[PDB]
């Protein structure tokens, strides 16, 4: 059996490892990595954090979960190293480093951030200071601007798909569902034109609005029904909103704007007085 890499513009890497053996009955993964912890697991499969026993670096690599159960699904797993092609790197993006398939599982290395901007939320427990909120938006806003300044959509930005880095920093990634100017997205998260058939970069924004608005007041979005309606006509629902500053709930008021013709663009926002460096 061998492991095949999936070839990509950026992938810094063009050949195996010196330590792999191909007559051995481990896989690539289990031969070239140092397998540290779990950063996470579902459905989809489980994120290891590792380091390369051929360079000692610290990476996180994604495995598949079952073998591919045929042509479309292996087409929908490897669109995800597309999308890392599409996006290229960005200081604001997860650089995706190599790509591999072997019996069937794809596996993804990329750089190691941290954990998800939802698993921050869980720990710390309470709202974010706001301070911190605003960075991460900020960040986020670089990551798409740069992907909406190529035509790319993420469709997908939730805070499970946002990771930390150092310093307070954070970086745009699982970028699985990203097309080019579709699959079931999040509905909690959802942009308002998504549900008559509308795609455009305004739902990039719409979303990041959803996922600020629940780090910064702790609150749980709604997968539907009449809470759902709540939030996609223009307003924010009283409650959880009182905390937020006259600042951020203007900048989230913008994000929200439920019709996508008149929503703020992120180089827009970004250009805005609070949105400053
Ligand atoms: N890079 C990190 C990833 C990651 C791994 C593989 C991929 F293909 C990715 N695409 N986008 C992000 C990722 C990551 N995944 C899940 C969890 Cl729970 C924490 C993570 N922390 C990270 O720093």
């Amino acid at each position: 059996l061998q492991p095949r890499r999936v070839s990509f513009r950026g992938e810094a890497s063009e050949t195996q490892s010196p330590g792999y053996d191909p007559s051995r009955p481990e896989s690539f993964f289990q031969q070239s990595f140092q397998r540290l912890s779990r950063l996470g697991h579902g459905s989809y499969g489980e994120v290891f954090k590792v380091r390369s026993k051929e360079d000692g670096r610290l990476y996180a690599v994604k495995r598949s979960m079952s073998p591919f159960r045929g042509p479309k699904d292996r087409a929908r797993k490897l669109a995800e190293v597309g999308s890392h092609e599409k996006v290229g790197q960005h200081p604001c993006c997860v650089r995706l480093e190599q790509a591999w398939e072997e019996g069937g599982i794809l596996y993804l290395q990329t750089e190691l951030c941290g954990p998800s901007l939802q698993q921050h939320c869980e720990a710390w427990g309470a709202s974010l200071p706001e301070a911190q909120v605003w960075g991460y938006l900020r960040d986020t806003l670089l990551a798409l601007a740069h992907l909406h300044s190529q035509g790319l959509v993420h469709l997908d930005v939730k805070p499970a798909n946002i990771f930390l880095g150092p310093r307070g920093r954070c970086k745009l990634g699982d970028f699985g569902l990203l097309v080019e100017l579709v699959q079931e997205g999040d509905p909690r998260y959802m942009a308002p034109e998504l549900l008559q058939g509308s795609y455009g970069t305004a739902a990039d924004v719409f979303s990041l609005g959803l996922t600020i608005l629940e780090v910064a007041c702790n609150m749980e979005l709604p997968h539907g029904g009449e809470g759902w309606q709540q939030l996609r006509q223009g307003y924010l629902p009283p409650e959880f909103t009182a905390g937020l500053s006259s600042e951020l709930r203007s900048v989230l008021v913008m994000m929200l704007e439920p019709d996508p013709k008149l929503r703020a663009t992120a180089e827009a926002l970004l250009a805005l007085p609070v949105l400053r460096q």
